[PDB]
């Protein structure tokens, strides 16, 4: 194991162990009863899965909600603030499925992908040395690619908050708030996020198949 392969193995494990450690530390912070003020108008009004007879506010979904909070760095301030703003939108069922799509298909999915890839790698931790350098670099740089998506998500979320707090029209013209959010969360963007994660998860799985 030459020095390039060594550092590369240590940094892959570091990034993996960071993500999963953050997740267990985020996990035993618990949550408010009101789920950061998103229960009443968002979580209690969407299904996480068509086959469940309960809504997203159910205790069944503690961990899924935790993943969404970790997707915003578990910054309470930001989650309350975005909670209040998306809650104004999802009061109108005509606009509720943009809030769902934004929360679940963006924040949740990006963070889920980081954690699943981390767990896949740590699951074969002792055998990463058997891998070639191109495959080790794909693993290493894959973390940088997911980080960009997470960075863009946190950016769009801070901007929504900044703009909502700077502009009275976004607080009263509900159809203007909708437009602002939709521009930041286009259907093209949702497909790019979906397809990137799909082929990062497939590529990771293929790379690890022989050390399994």
């Amino acid at each position: 194991v030459d020095p390039e392969a060594k550092e590369l193995i240590q940094k892959i494990l570091d990034r993996s162990e960071d993500i999963v450690q953050i997740s267990e530390i985020d996990s035993n912070k618990g949550e408010p009863n009101d789920q950061f003020g998103m229960k009443a108008e968002i979580f209690s009004k969407i299904f996480f899965n068509a086959n469940s007879m309960v809504h997203f506010d159910d205790n069944e979904y503690l961990n899924e909600r935790r993943i969404l909070y970790t997707s915003l760095n578990f910054n309470e301030g930001v989650i309350l603030n975005l909670g209040t703003i998306l809650s104004k939108l999802s009061q109108h069922s005509n606009y509720r499925s943009l809030v769902k799509e934004t929360l679940i298909n963006r924040g949740f999915s990006i963070q889920l992908a980081m954690e699943e890839i981390s767990l896949k790698i740590l699951n074969v931790k002792d055998k990463l040395h058997h891998l070639n350098k191109p495959n080790l670099k794909t693993l290493y740089y894959d973390f940088d690619k997911l980080k960009t998506l997470k960075e863009k998500w946190l950016k769009d979320v801070d901007d929504i908050i900044k703009e909502y707090n700077a502009n009275p029209e976004l607080r009263t013209n509900i159809s203007k708030l909708h437009d602002n959010v939709e521009l930041k969360n286009s259907k093209a963007q949702f497909a790019d996020i979906h397809n990137l994660i799909l082929n990062l998860i497939n590529t990771t799985t293929n790379i690890l198949a022989p050390i399994q």
